[PDB]
């Protein structure tokens, strides 16, 4: 019953400018992750809400599914929050997970791109460092396919 919160962090870089990603990876991730990795998206579907805050979206893969309820888009800033809230991650040890990812420019015209993971747990905590690198190395194999997409089509989400 004891309920808490582990917080994790972790950053990585892109040399593919901040903006250009805000709008390829954060808002058109409905449209592009499916392109470029039809096992990591199959189909995505908003259940309720316009696409901004409160929005719930249904994701698809190659198989299963999960929810994600939007918390936040802020545009100008290039940061973006939302939860998982059904899916196989959670438990009832684990309850909901809380991502935040920011945009920040780097100092050359890249980007480094920080993300925030909160667990909501419910009583004795257990998280391997296993599963959490397992999380980071799958993302990152996706995020450089879409780097490659925004090379091979420059003239997209400029």
């Amino acid at each position: 019953a004891m309920a808490g919160v582990y917080t994790y962090e972790n950053e990585f870089t892109s040399d593919i400018p901040a903006p250009k990603l805000f709008k390829a990876f954060v808002l058109d991730a409905d449209n592009l992750i499916p392109k470029i990795a039809p096992q990591a998206v199959k189909c995505a579907e908003i259940l309720e809400g316009d696409g901004g805050p409160g929005t719930i979206k249904k994701i698809t893969f190659g198989y299963g599914y999960v929810k994600h309820k939007i918390h936040s888009i802020d545009k100008v800033n290039h940061t973006y929050s939302y939860s998982l809230i059904e899916g196989d991650a959670l438990s009832e040890n684990i309850e909901k997970i809380d991502y935040e990812t920011k945009l920040v420019s780097a100092p050359h015209g890249g980007t480094i791109i920080k993300t925030t993971s909160k667990y909501h747990t419910k009583g004795d905590v257990e998280i391997k460092e296993e599963h959490v690198k397992a999380g980071k190395e799958k993302a990152a194999h996706l995020f450089k396919l879409i780097e490659g997409y925004l090379k091979d089509h420059p003239s997209e989400y400029n």
